[PDB]
């Protein structure tokens, strides 16, 4: 068992541009709080349009033809990525601590889950860097045609606050493995580990201007990036509200390519032939992981009538024994919520559903006086048209619905806006096959949930060369 | 030898939805004209926001789960693409006539290039519908993970007038071969070729609603497809301004996937080593093929100062010799411009040149009254400053710019700020190597020009499926 | 329903070189029989080493650099293969009739599975011909490396007699797809289907010498190409024995590329949660389809202890009811065995098993004379030690073994020295999971009975260009 | 500049089986010489059939189903491969020195060329291990088909002495990356860099049995491998003579998969338009690198007539100023050849071409009295008839030919039996284009001298699941 970093000093708090730590152009600065105690952890250089323009200029310069980063061998990009999964490794405890501190998630999970995933990621695109292959194509006539992949250029990426450092690797690592330069805004709530990565980037020795980290707010720094004239790709993750704005601010900007990963509903189909103890434990980790603040995990759980009663009973025993406490105490399964705005929105929703005929089985009220702690709450007899069902609840709220027929539960889970991931627990292989093909989802988990190379195409563009040849042959 | 269809009737002028020819929901029609004779050729059922909805409902029910088009073997998706290639090949004389009248391209050229592209396209992608493979990924843990490539769904497509039937085949075939359903709006200028395809689609026996043709205007039918909420992806070719509009129309409603084929300059660098007989020719056909209406060809021609006067000589000779005249005269090389508004913006830009310093060496005015015929024109002594070299001309104008060194050209050619294509004519291998990698082009052509798999990647969606397995074993 | 061709003149009997029908350099011919009647159906030119030469030279000049078939667009090669499927779709009845009379499969099966397969193979491979893609690779330094997939060249193919026409198509589509050239020799038992193809191959119009059909014998002509100095690859399918000689015959001759398709056991595993209606029949059509003679199925059946006797019950009920007769009878499910040597080696083994403690549940002997018809037999209570469960039975013999636990049924299946396909029947997703991994099986079919054939007909060419300065 | 390890103690002289160092079962021993001086460096435990059967049981066991190496995550096999390049990097100077001493490579050459490549190779497949992907295939009907690539199993690998370590890296990394186990036999000349790698392989912590290293001889250890019954795939590299033997010694023995990396002819083609100062040197380094001892020593240099004289004039000056010396002296470009057999094989071939009309412009005899050094030789006026031009040299002899036209030289150059590799030196892009295609080569370089290494250590397992109703 590892131990949290004692008396942690937030060394790194300035803006990261051209591998220099720089003050804000205004001098302005904003505070970062501790969701467990509501206290303030420190203050960091806010970034605005002026501050963004700096970072863009740096990242364009580091992308120019004669540049170190541009001239490097692909395998030497994979080396640098691999050196940073080394530095992440030796500092695993501090990056897991500063996650625990900034982000309220239990320090043991932040170590064995989050940081773990940051390192494997970096290692994995480390290996991809020099295995990104174009093709050669037979073309009617005396021609030879072939295809290079090449970096797109300056990418600005905006990440939410659910998984601050994991989002960070998830986005840096493909971007760099393809040879791009980067301008990343971590959420305003959780910039801290992001900034610590900046020193680790200098330390593994990426060329300057290749990774630039600007902490600050959606309206200021975020909107700066989303509309900047000198950024080629923007990749954003968060609320479908703010997502809409990015896409329009990008066709009225420079037509920059745009990636949007937005939340979705995550239905959770449990047929009766499943191991009830397994499923009650998986569906409880599938809703209660990272205190429900999991953009990859959901809350709509469809239990088959046969096992509906017993399931609820099992799940409510799980929540009632589910330790909520200080993130740094190693027996805590569930930390606070990220901030008060989130805390309120979930309560307002719990009391919403309690006022539409949902049987509150437990929870449904805050925990402490200080912090943002919410009792793990379970709801029963949720109908499709309850508000609580139509809108995903980004906290520790388990909503158990009922179903009796397979095609029923399929059309129900199916109906949905854009965005949807599905999870089924069955042993009938025919049941798994029909359902997983029928779900209009992009990810489907047969008997599990979790938090690759398709991520690479979306950081490169295809250049096509065709040469005329004297006499074509087989 | 092949001769235009005589007494050609325009049998197909209604709206194509659900494999029924249909009238406007408003009763209204719109004119279509013969750019050669200026004469109105017929009148077509104009489409608007409600016609669009008709075809979106068609195209959403035919993509539904039980659907014939969904159950179909992917191998049979390709059989229909081959049966349609059959029909096109059968009616290759009628199609090339229709394209030549309503579009203005010479008939022989519509028969031996355009139409040859159409048929080759459908046979190509008939071969792909079988071969769209997903992948199996090894993952850490006791898990089995694979991907499926599944159709995106209802695809609104908006093609222009440059190559009416070709652009129709280049957009429709990849989306079909991936299992999609289409709402395609052909140019208001040139919709007769695409309406006649509906009749061949019915005869090949696509399930109704799997393709729907809606002729109309950009502002009515164009934007109607762009904002319509039951269209999962939109694919547009044409003006850079219209496309920025679409990207906003698409963020504001539905957040659809959006694809913008948008024009640009196409620098031609003809280094001195080249074979001048070939280069004067390949650079003359690159400019005047399809009378200048080419978003897959260019107007800037860069010649090394060594061979400048000899080049502008041989160029003006070929442009003096170049044969204008009716599309059906089998001696015509260049036909008319598509309609008056273009014909006028081309002469506008010719007079722009003469009043800024261009050495007009040939042509520069209209030919007569009949139709929209413009003389073949060659400019000279052009700089990058001039407004004829900073904005592209969509007509039969050949401008020729000077250069001296090679790193000189590589800079001047990249200066669009946006995405283009390049061409290079060299016997030296390292020039060819150097310039082709130095270009910011989507495609480079070495010792040629021209008017695959990678169009396919944009017409399906990846689904992932991780199964929990009872033990991992290599 | 479709009907066999009434007047089946076997027009095509000569050897095929350079798209010319030719006679034996020796003049010698050989017989071709009808296993339904034991009657003799015609006499076909017998091929030997001197016929294999000329044939190898045909293909050699058809593949030489400045050639039509070489300079061709790959897409045209696609068009050619695609035209072939047309003619086979046209003469479907003809070629199902000729396949039924000569090889003895029921003509309805010939028309609806074999010919189904052939036509689809040529179409699938018409579609590959022009999508065979190479590779640009990032390489340290100022360089630029790419890859071309290029044909191998002259390819000797040696196909068996189980699915004569299908096997002919499975072996020729990919090779010609990649732009190879073929000297194929079909089983002496069944040259007839293949010599017809030669007509259509010309009618569609492949360049002369791009395909070359060779009728004759394994030792006479099969070794002629197996050891032939001017052949680049050899493509054998047959017994585990005859291939070992091919593999050695190569190492001593040319260092040809050698692929060997060799028959192996197909164990079925029917756990007791399986649909017994489906299982007893799907494992009855895996054992008895094509009169047992299957290089894509097998005879060992492992049924769970709980569902054991009820299985073999429903199975003997299916094998008694299984109609046997003339292949042209729209009722016949099983036709004859391929020849008398085959006939005997079957009955020899069915007498082997009765003599070893295997309850002969059904069948066991012949049917009548003038033809090679064996009763559908069923064995129960077959151990692993019995010589009929150790050795392949190439006939209508369904032996059923017992098993009590899953790790037990998985240990018995894998026990086989060479290749193997396995077929599982279970609704337990996790049982399916473990069995299909644990099998050391090439193919695994859960609840039933492409490109990786393309990569065998091409070699890789790699070109690195030195460049002036490298940039992303 | 780095400095060779001083007074290197060859510490690792024993067989490597099961991550334990063992003596030979017979207890026999063989010696290892220094090709620069001819003095024996040390002795090594000789491996034979007895030893190979320990090796093959240890690796078959490492491959068993519940083994560490099999339940390991793919990405972990890549982690292991990454520690091994780490350790090679840590020991770059001892491995380079072992190589310089055992194999006679100039020490800086081992250090910046060979060891660079060992390390990069291990790093590169270290990234491949968990990116080895299968397929999901659309299939006619209510079905779901997909592909998983899986290790073949125990692979016995045999390597030459040209590039002892480099050939070890290149052979083992792709094998390991796919999750196999190995039985590798270094050349008897040059086991030493290999046997050290056993210590490194134990260090990084590969499970036992996954890598067993047997030093000894072709007829004993190597033959005991190719024929073994417990080996699933034989991977040989060297003379096409022993090559042929191993393909036959693997027909007569479990029909195991064979891979043969045998020498071949490597023509150079210098067109007049090229940069003569580049071309003369890249052609010089193409011949004399590693003392002519390349897998395909680029022996034939066709030079277009217009530059022919001036090319050979500058060539002879380059060969005359080439420093043949002690491998440990940092000014050395050319070392000794591997042993006397190779040595006088070369002297006899030089005496051949002199006796047939080739104008020996420099070189032709040995160097000192001790060791196996040979003057860098260069021949003029060589013709395709001469034996030295028809048969491959494995040493420092450059043979320069004339040519007139492009199609002449193209026709001349791919006039090889089997293998060929080609290099063109030209600025004419069309010439480069036509030559590189019309070359019957497998690798073609323009203006100079991976995953196509993976599929070969996997096999595709196919699974087809029946589904209730397929939608797209």
């Amino acid at each position: 068992l590892p131990s949290p970093t004692p008396n942690l000093e937030i060394k790194y708090t300035k803006i990261f541009i051209n591998n220099e730590w720089q003050n804000s152009e205004s001098g302005r600065v904003f505070p970062v709080y501790n969701p467990a105690t509501g206290e303030q952890v420190c203050e960091v250089q806010e970034a605005d349009k002026a501050d963004i323009d700096k970072a863009v200029q740096a990242a364009r310069l580091a992308f120019s033809l004669g540049s170190v980063w541009r001239r490097m061998d692909a395998s030497e990009r994979g080396r640098l990525l691999d050196k940073l999964a080394d530095l992440v490794e030796r500092d695993r405890a501090v990056l897991a601590t500063m996650e625990s501190l900034n982000g309220g998630k239990p320090f043991l999970q932040a170590f064995y889950v989050d940081l773990q995933g940051v390192i494997k990621t970096f290692r994995y695109y480390a290996g991809w860097a020099d295995k990104i292959h174009g093709m050669t194509i037979p073309v009617d006539g005396d021609y030879f045609t072939f295809t290079r992949h090449e970096p797109i250029g300056v990418c600005g990426q905006i990440i939410p606050w659910n998984f601050p450092l994991l989002m960070f690797a998830w986005k840096i690592a493909p971007a760099l493995c393809c040879g791009n330069t980067v301008v990343i805004k971590p959420a305003e709530q959780t910039p801290l580990s992001a900034l610590y990565m900046g020193a680790l980037i200098k330390e593994a020795g990426f060329p300057p201007g290749v990774i630039n980290i600007l902490p600050g707010y959606g309206p200021t720094a975020g909107a700066a990036i989303a509309s900047h004239i000198g950024i080629d790709k923007i990749a954003f993750t968060g609320s479908t509200e703010v997502g809409k704005l990015i896409q329009e601010a990008a066709g009225r900007s420079n037509l920059k390519r745009v990636t949007l990963e937005l939340g979705g509903k995550s239905p959770n189909i449990i047929f009766a032939d499943a191991d009830l103890d397994y499923a009650v434990e998986q569906a409880h980790q599938g809703v209660f992981f990272n205190q429900g603040q999991c953009c990859t995990a959901g809350s709509r759980i469809f239990v088959e009538e046969s096992i509906y009663e017993e399931f609820v009973r099992r799940s409510v025993e799980r929540a009632k024994r589910r330790v909520v406490g200080s993130p740094f105490d190693p027996t805590t399964e569930q930390g606070p919520q990220i901030d008060k705005k989130q805390y309120n929105k979930i309560l307002e929703l719990i009391q919403s559903g309690v006022a539409e005929g949902a049987k509150l089985e437990c929870g449904g009220k805050g925990l402490g006086r200080k912090g943002f702690f919410i009792e793990p709450t379970v709801f029963s007899n949720v109908t499709d048209d309850m508000r609580i069902a139509k809108e995903e609840i980004f906290g520790p709220v388990q909503e158990i619905l009922r179903f009796k027929t397979m095609d029923e539960v399929i059309e129900r889970a199916n109906n949905s806006d854009f965005g949807l991931v599905a999870a089924v627990f069955t042993n009938d292989i025919n049941k798994a096959l029909t359902v997983s093909s029928a779900m209009q989802a992009g990810t489907v988990w047969i008997n599990c949930y979790n938090a690759g190379e398709f991520g690479l195409r979306e950081y490169s563009e295809v250049k096509t060369v065709t040469v005329k040849i004297p006499q074509k042959n087989s």
